[PDB]
């Protein structure tokens, strides 16, 4: 239960979109050296998020994965329109660790538990982007667009039982704000599950990343803060140490 930072990265035909301000790389906008970079400064685990046009995406996402694997040894997440077991289990097989699934989980569950029944329960992450409305907070699919109508407390209850690993909580409300994390959100989901929650949504400075672990996250997922650098990953980590935070400062046939 050392508490994590994960870098997220935006991916779209093996770049990364909007890039990123480390001149120090040779290309800024390719994400395995970027991902490579951030595993070299103390980034725990790194997830990439495809949004490639459908008729290149499966071969685009493989060959990221692929890339990803063999430059990194940290633990990376994929996702981005995983619809199925058989897509999970190309980018799993390929070189990822774990899988990223929020719509297609939603509009069939058993889904969850069919991947985790070939790869362990550690390789299925449940990204749950929720919001407030009319005073609950809601499930939301299709990149926010749907409110399914489902209550975030039996959502999290019943992605347990399909045997999912681990949760993204996303807050719609804080998504892009850098306003700080939704501890409201993670504080509401923490009794309701044993799962590792990964709080998404808001990040904008150091001190967020101590609240939110104050509210009961295990990891923190940060996107723009780490990429245009407003917060660095070493200060960071030093910050969380410095204030009680425990944080890690430091093959199979």
């Amino acid at each position: 239960l050392a508490k994590r930072i994960i870098a997220a990265l935006i991916v779209k035909d093996g770049r990364v979109v909007k890039g990123s301000n480390f001149e120090n790389l040779r290309d800024s906008g390719d994400p395995v050296e970027l991902g490579k970079f951030y595993s070299e400064i103390g980034i725990d685990e790194l997830s990439f998020w495809d949004i490639t046009a459908s008729v290149e995406k499966r071969k685009t996402m493989l060959e990221l994965v692929e890339k990803v694997a063999e430059q990194i040894d940290i633990p990376f997440t994929v996702g981005g329109g995983i619809h199925d077991f058989e897509t999970a289990s190309e980018l799993i097989l390929r070189g990822a660790d774990k899988v990223e699934i929020n719509t297609a989980a939603v509009e069939n569950p058993s889904l969850i538990t069919q991947i985790a029944q070939t790869f362990g329960s550690q390789a299925v992450v449940v990204y749950i982007a929720a919001k407030r409305v009319d005073g609950e907070f809601m499930v939301f699919t299709y990149s926010g667009k749907k409110n399914t109508g489902i209550l975030l407390r039996d959502w999290v209850v019943e992605v347990e039982k399909r045997g999912a690993g681990e949760i993204v909580l996303g807050s719609i409300d804080r998504l892009g704000t850098k306003s700080g994390y939704d501890t409201e959100m993670i504080r509401f989901v923490r009794p309701l599950t044993t799962l590792p929650i990964i709080a998404h949504g808001g990040a904008g400075k150091m001190e967020h990343f101590l609240e939110a672990f104050l509210a009961g996250a295990d990891a923190a997922k940060a996107n723009s803060v780490l990429h245009f650098r407003e917060i660095d990953v070493r200060e960071l980590k030093e910050y969380l140490k410095k204030h009680g935070v425990n944080v890690r400062l430091e093959h199979h046939h």
